[PDB]
């Protein structure tokens, strides 16, 4: 009946620091082969540091299945640490705006749907990611999407009324994130490349003065596909799909190819 989730003292080590996350610094490790470890640096954590720990694992801990992150264990001797599987392969902002990848209609629209699939997944969990964008979608093998939290870069996947601000995440807000991963998909850009201000960005979104440009997506991208965009990044959060709905659309126009 239990799930055996602490690590055993003495088992972690870990070797190349590859980045921060959330509490701590993320890096390369070893526990039965290949992980990502965040570990928090300090060996006494003030009791908010303690919190944040506590709190990732107990969402992490929910999860099983192929599209999210795989969640392996944690650790809190002699540091906070939390395991999960390494991931070979670049996230998908790394893919379209770094080392500009070039995918297939094919392999993008199969991307948006295993998206579409963890983060249906996270919301039947009652799991509203928050921070939903392509640099928290990373390709194993260049093949899987897992998401995550790997990490302000998020105010281009951000809802107007989570730019405007109480509480303004919901299931809807993490589907305009993903009304925008779409077009990252399908235009192989990121939105507002000719306003060079970010000020004014998080204004004009907020207001609704600012929205993404949809005549940019290619053109052997599927009108079903621009369609689902379209009500993905409606301003009015009621006006947006669920992912069941969004899941369904996009295993449909995947077969009409
Ligand atoms: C090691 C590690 C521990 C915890 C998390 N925590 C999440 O992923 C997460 C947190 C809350 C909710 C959710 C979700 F999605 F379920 F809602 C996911 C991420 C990493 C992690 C893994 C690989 C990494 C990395 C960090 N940074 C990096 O560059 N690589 C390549």
């Amino acid at each position: 009946s239990s799930d055996d989730w602490e690590i055993p003292d003495g088992q972690i080590t870990v070797g190349q620091r590859i980045g921060s996350g959330s509490f701590g610094t993320v890096y390369k490790g070893k526990w039965h082969g290949d992980v990502a470890v965040k570990m928090l640096n300090v060996t006494a954590p003030t009791p908010q540091q303690l919190q944040a720990f506590k709190n990732e694992v107990g969402v992490l801990r929910k999860t099983r299945h192929v599209n999210i992150l795989l969640f392996m264990g944690y650790s809190t001797k002699p540091q906070l640490a939390i395991v999960t599987q390494w991931c070979e392969g670049s996230s998908l902002y790394h893919h379209l705006h770094i080392i500009e990848t070039k995918f297939e209609m094919i392999k993008l629209i199969d991307i948006a749907r295993q998206t579409a699939q963890g983060m249906d997944y996270l919301h039947a969990k009652s799991i509203i990611h928050r921070d939903l964008k392509s640099n928290n979608i990373f390709l194993h093998e260049d093949l899987t999407v897992k998401i995550g939290d790997f990490g302000s870069g998020s105010i281009l996947w951000m809802a107007p009324e989570v730019i405007r601000m109480k509480n303004p995440y919901s299931f809807q807000s993490d589907v305009y994130a993903f009304g925008i991963v779409l077009y990252e998909l399908m235009t192989g850009q990121l939105p507002y490349s000719n306003i060079n201000n970010r000020d004014q960005i998080i204004f004009m979104v907020g207001r609704g003065y600012l929205s993404p440009d949809l005549s940019k997506v290619r053109s052997n991208c599927p009108k079903a596909m621009k369609r689902l965009m379209a009500e993905c990044l409606k301003k009015k959060r009621d006006e947006r799909p669920l992912f069941p709905q969004i899941l369904a659309s996009i295993e449909l126009l995947a077969r009409s190819l």
